């Protein structure tokens, strides 16, 4: 919707899917790696799936990762969709940024399996990178949209049991309120090509199942968030969550915790994905590369 061919491009495959006619949730579990699945893995990227604690995960990493590292990731979509088939690209150029290993979670959706599922299977996974001798001062959390937002759970969740936390944590456009109360969804309802206020209440009350949409560890707007450890949270300009990034920045900061908020002009929901096309898209993870570094490196 912004000048230039790149970005003209990638909003156009954005389009295409959110007018594609759709009846069943695989249906939209399928239309969601459609869009995605035009730009194929590097020649270079290795990748492994196995089990973490129970939970199905991929190992994705480029040459020269340090094995010692490791970005939990945990994929957007609703709590609905998505899967490493739709990620995978985003997280190997992730993985090649900030020289490190991603853990990516096929963590359990809904409406198969409800809030707060994703969030236990997180917290397993870290038990399983802890276990399995990684170092909690070598591990970030990262995820955007509903990842953005299980990120922030996770991390409340983890302080919550005791366990000994990760060394940051990432969220890319966060959703953290189930409600869509944020202001932008109506201030940027028509700029937004991807996300609405509709779609995501249809999309929180799946995932729901019938829980109270300000639970804490489902909308992290309201969860305690003392004790974090440094966020590094970008999001876009025309975005209708821009709100529940700016909200979670600012929820953060007031809880003493180290957050940085990046909002990226012209740029639409979870633009990092299409980084093999899009300049922006480049940038923006090579600046989380450069902040895992720091954190983790």
């Amino acid at each position: 919707m912004a000048k230039s061919p790149e970005l003209d491009r990638v909003i156009g495959m954005i389009r295409e899917r959110a007018a594609t006619p759709r009846k069943t949730t695989d249906d939209d579990r399928r239309l969601y790696e459609t869009m995605l699945g035009s730009m194929p893995l590097d020649d270079d990227i290795q990748t492994e799936r196995l089990g973490v604690n129970g939970v199905p995960a991929e190992w994705i990493y480029a040459p020269g990762a340090r094995d010692d590292q490791v970005f939990l990731y945990l994929h957007g979509g609703g709590y609905v969709i998505g899967s490493m088939r739709t990620h995978r690209v985003m997280l190997s150029h992730i993985a090649r940024a900030a020289g490190c290993r991603v853990l990516g979670l096929d963590y359990r959706l809904a409406p198969e399996t409800p809030f707060p599922a994703p969030v236990e299977d997180t917290v397993a996974a870290y038990r399983w990178l802890l276990a399995h001798g990684y170092d909690p001062s070598r591990i970030a959390l990262g995820g955007d949209s509903a990842g953005g937002g299980l990120v922030v759970a996770a991390l409340v969740a983890l302080r919550y049991i005791g366990e000994p936390l990760p060394a940051a944590g990432v969220c890319l456009s966060p959703w953290i309120d189930m409600e869509a109360t944020g202001e932008s969804f109506t201030t940027n309802a028509t700029m937004d090509p991807s996300v609405n206020k509709e779609r995501v209440m249809s999309i929180a009350a799946l995932y729901l199942g019938g829980k109270n949409p300000q639970a804490p560890l489902a909308s992290p707007l309201y969860a305690d968030l003392q004790g974090l450890p440094p966020l590094l949270v970008q999001v876009g300009g025309i975005e209708t969550l821009l709100d529940d990034a700016r909200a979670l920045t600012t929820r953060a900061k007031a809880a003493g915790v180290d957050a940085d908020l990046e909002v990226w002009d012209d740029m639409p929901h979870v633009w990092q994905h299409f980084a093999p096309i899009l300049p922006e898209g480049k940038q923006a993870i090579a600046r989380i590369g450069e902040f895992l570094r720091k954190q983790i490196g």
